[PDB]
């Protein structure tokens, strides 16, 4: 039969969904760039390194959909810590509108 | 504003429209824009055809079409075929996952 795969090459299919999941991922409570990547390396996404997660906060701070906390982590260091302004809670809802349109159009162009 | 979204998704689209039969720019445009999305303009089709042609996953072929125009057409090579498989299983892995994390389970 076929190797199993790992699967990997994830990083290109990933733009666009990377931000709504990172956003997501923040609605649920306050956290920061390290932690991000993780949860989104064991969800699966095992490629995305902490420095492109970085990129994606800056971009969702000039968006303005996020409010920063510097305080100490629990392990100790200092973190900025990200959760949700308003509009990042509006931005999340139509990411998901967005995504469930994309979604349907492709398993059109797949049928 | 599903650019964004879009932005490689669009090439794995692509990909499924050229497998289907011979077809040149303007009219995977059109099959695009009549599916949904209408903001897509020729220019970025055409921009992922050549960055397909410049991978190898496309074979080009410009003759004259069955109505007389000519036009550059476009059909998969060999590795276009493997692209487009590997592009719907790492596509289902991607829709499976963030589905669960939709439903509140992931
Ligand atoms: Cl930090
Ligand atoms: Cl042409």
């Amino acid at each position: 039969g076929s190797a199993k795969d790992p699967m990997k090459g994830l990083t290109e299919l990933l733009k666009g969904s990377l931000e709504g999941m990172i956003l997501e991922r923040i609605s649920r409570g306050e956290t920061y760039g390290y932690e991000i990547t993780k949860y989104l390396n064991d969800l699966g996404f095992d490629e995305i390194v902490e420095g492109t997660v970085y990129t994606i906060l800056v971009r969702l701070e000039k968006k303005g959909l996020v409010e920063i906390e510097k305080k100490k982590s629990e392990l100790g260091p200092p973190r900025k810590f990200y959760t949700l302004s308003p509009a990042g809670e509006e931005e999340l809802a139509i990411f998901w509108k967005r995504w469930d349109f994309i979604q349907g159009k492709i398993m059109q162009v797949k049928g």
